[PDB]
DNA sequence: GACCACGGCGCC
DNA sequence: AGGGCGCCGTGGTC
């Protein structure tokens, strides 16, 4: 019922747009529109009309901003109803769901999307009236962050395409040797990529013991954890596990990545989704650059393909024991706090016990393997699983889960306190007040209930760490532009920067200080920083 | 060509 | 039976 008015609209209008595809760096701006003051303005030519806007206000404001930056236009994203709804409830991840829940319908017409954005913002803003903690997260964190993420996506990252092309040819030959040996041992060829066909060969034909079942379908599992106990006694299992590793890296990273280079920027562009997680974390998609291999030596080779522009250097900064430090602040445990005040390393100490090796002989590989243990046990890891991963008896596993807790009596108390709030209020909170609704805390089925519990007390820890990182990105970004530096990637507790070689050292120091003193806790926040030509070298 | 579910697995 | 994600190939389908 809005009054149709000719383009352009006045400043402050809510924008509506339609893309040919979800990726703003690859999308064709099909239509553009705006709504304000009971009026709607439809653009005759979307691309030309994009120059008329001063800022992007409305649903998916960041995506339009990325496309604008792609066209060399300085169009910063502003108010976004998606961010408002996401703070009220992280379950609000899609424009279709948000519009349905908060008044309206997500259609495929720009004018209607513009009117929807204006209408959704008014209602959602009313929902936040009174929520001062959520409003603070919106004004001081989420909204300015959308501008930062827009620049990150539009900038992209340089990739050594020729290196990955040559690597693909080499790996393919290595894969052929493994699959050929598997088929020989099986006595017949089959689809090794098919876990169903593999299940028959291993358990029915070869008569191997089945120790685990799948979650949904309840089939005999062929996962790495299951095959691990079988790998040393049987050669074929060893071959499969090696086959799994090669094909995983080749089909997910080595092959698709080089084909995603933008023809105009010459770099690889990912998407940093701001409303996709239930804890407040960001996510990376199309392609996912938050899961680039780093553990295995072969996986490290892939990470070397991520390089800096000529004359530039990569700067990688990582928070040290971030969730363990957050836990000390939230729980207020005197003992755990003093641990960080003395400058101890839990990850190193745990690895010392796992491998029976002095603290001065613990390599990075050993230390990273202890992360799964420390974080695992912390968030309710069964004593059975730990004994299976460490190749140690179940009795030694029980003692470790135990010994992990008595040192800090407050941690147990914080968990139980957190769970009660979730059962009563219906949600749990981070340090800054970010919520997550966990209804299954009172489920009558124990497996479902206990699973919901583990989701419940993990959120304040993972979420707070996410809030700290987001706030750090907001403060650091303008400091990089003034130095001619770039913010490329975010990996939960890691920031990948690109700086000129004559300013790389200065950027590294500044970014480190910003991240460490973004929001002081009861324990000091430490950050490890490295500089290199590639991502792997940038992290020592 | 593409949706949906699943197992599986990469990272944090 | 640690938590949080996204993408792979397969299977079944449309
Ligand atoms: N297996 C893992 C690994 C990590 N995390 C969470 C905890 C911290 C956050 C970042 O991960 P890391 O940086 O790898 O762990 P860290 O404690 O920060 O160790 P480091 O000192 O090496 O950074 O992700 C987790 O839940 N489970
Ligand atoms: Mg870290
Ligand atoms: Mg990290």
């Amino acid at each position: 019922a809005l009054e149709e008015a000719p383009w352009p609209p006045p400043e402050g209008a809510f924008v509506g747009f339609v893309l040919s595809r979800k990726e703003p760096m690859w999308a064709d701006l099909l239509a553009l529109a705006a709504a304000r003051g009971g009026r709607v303005h439809r653009a005759p030519e979307p691309y030309k009309a994009l120059r008329d806007l001063k800022e992007a206000r409305g649903l998916l404001a960041k995506d339009l901003s990325v496309l604008a930056l792609r066209e060399g236009l300085g169009l910063p994203p502003g108010d976004d109803p998606m961010l408002l709804a996401y703070l009220l409830d992280p379950s609000n991840t899609t424009p279709e769901g948000v519009a349905r829940r908060y008044g309206g319908e997500w259609t495929e017409e720009a004018g209607e999307r513009a009117a929807l954005s204006e209408r959704l913002f008014a209602n959602l803003w009313g929902r936040l009236e009174g929520e001062e903690r959520l409003l603070w997260l919106y004004r001081e964190v989420e909204r300015p962050l959308s501008a930062v993420l827009a620049h990150m996506e539009a900038t992209g990252v340089r990739l050594d395409v020729a290196y990955l092309r040559a690597l693909s040819l080499e790996v393919a030959e290595e894969i052929a040797r493994l699959e050929a040996e598997v088929f020989r041992l099986a006595g017949h060829p089959f689809n090794l990529n098919s876990r169903d066909q593999l299940e028959r060969v291993l358990f029915d034909e070869l008569g191997l013991p089945a120790i685990g079942k799948t979650e949904k379908t309840g089939k005999r599992s062929t996962s790495a954890a299951v095959l691990e106990a079988l790998r040393e006694a049987h050669p074929i299992v060893e071959k499969i596990l090696q086959y799994r590793e090669l094909t995983k890296l080749k089909s997910t990273y080595i092959d698709p990545l080089p084909d995603l280079i933008h023809p105009r920027t010459g770099r690889l562009h990912t998407r940093f989704n701001q409303t996709a997680t239930a804890t407040g974390r960001l996510s990376s998609s199309d392609p996912n650059l938050q899961n680039i291999p780093v553990r295995t030596p072969l996986g490290q080779r892939i990470r070397r393909a991520f390089i800096a522009e000529e004359g530039w250097l990569l700067v990688a900064l990582d928070y040290s024991q971030i969730e363990l430090r957050v836990l000390a602040h939230l729980s207020g445990d005197e003992n755990l706090i003093r641990v960080f005040q003395e400058g101890r390393d839990i990850h190193t100490e745990t690895a010392s016990w796992m491998f029976g090796v002095p603290r001065e002989a613990v390599d990075p590989l050993m230390r990273r393997a202890a992360k799964t243990i420390n974080f695992g046990v912390l968030y309710g890891m069964s004593a059975h699983r730990l004994s299976q991963e460490l190749a140690i008896p179940y009795e030694e596993a029980q003692a470790f889960i135990e010994r992990y807790f008595q040192s800090f009596p407050k941690v147990r108390a914080w968990i139980e306190k957190t769970l009660e709030e979730g059962r009563r209020r219906g949600y749990v909170e981070t340090l800054f007040g970010r919520r997550r609704y966990v209804p299954d805390l009172e489920a009558r089925v124990k497996s479902v209930r206990e699973a919901a519990e583990r989701m419940a007390f993990n959120m304040p820890v993972q979420g707070t760490a996410a809030d700290l990182m987001k706030l750090a990105m907001v403060k650091l970004f303008p400091r990089l532009e003034e130095m001619g530096a770039r913010m490329l990637l975010q990996v939960h507790d890691e920031l990948v920067l690109e700086a000129p070689k004559e300013r790389a050292e200065a950027v590294a120091r500044l970014a480190k200080e910003v991240m460490e003193g973004v929001y002081p806790l009861a324990v000091p926040l430490e950050v490890e920083v490295g500089i290199g030509e590639d991502w792997l070298s940038a992290k020592e």
